[PDB]
């Protein structure tokens, strides 16, 4: 179907390269998503992402805004989406929550980003979501 054509078999096989990779390309990553929102953890996957559009803010009030959101979002643990954050991370950014920055969060980021990258990563190889994508002519 060349008008129509959705998840493509060879971006996949691609996607393992790295996890980076996956991400990069919009298809990989929502079906990454899935397979975590259905174990209730997509809230890591969904605090990695506000980062990566947090840097992409303009001015000091988006900063703020975002950061303050983002932070009582995931940085907190007394949150919904609170993810996997070292104890630093989570005391620096919430007194530094005032003097947040474009280039503050990054490190941030970097936890999860890994501990996704880890586990998240490999089991999502492993999860139906990601198979179908080749759909391999052989299970196992």
């Amino acid at each position: 179907g060349s008008s129509g054509s959705s998840g493509s078999p060879e971006e996949a096989v691609k996607w393992g390269e790295s996890f980076d990779k996956l991400l990069s390309h919009r298809d990989g990553l929502e079906a990454f998503t899935r397979f975590l929102k259905t174990e209730f953890s997509e809230e890591n996957i969904e605090f990695w992402i506000a980062c990566e559009d947090f840097k992409k803010s303009k001015g000091p009030q988006q900063i703020h805004l975002k950061a303050k959101a983002i932070y009582e979002k995931f940085i907190q643990t007394d949150a919904p989406k609170e993810v996997n954050l070292d104890f630093h991370t989570k005391e620096v950014i919430t007194n530094s929550i005032t003097q947040p920055t474009l280039h503050s969060f990054d490190a941030a980021q970097s936890r999860v980003y890994q501990l996704m990258e880890q586990d998240s990563y490999t089991r999502f190889l492993k999860s139906d979501i990601y198979l179908d994508l080749m759909s391999g002519p052989s299970s196992g």
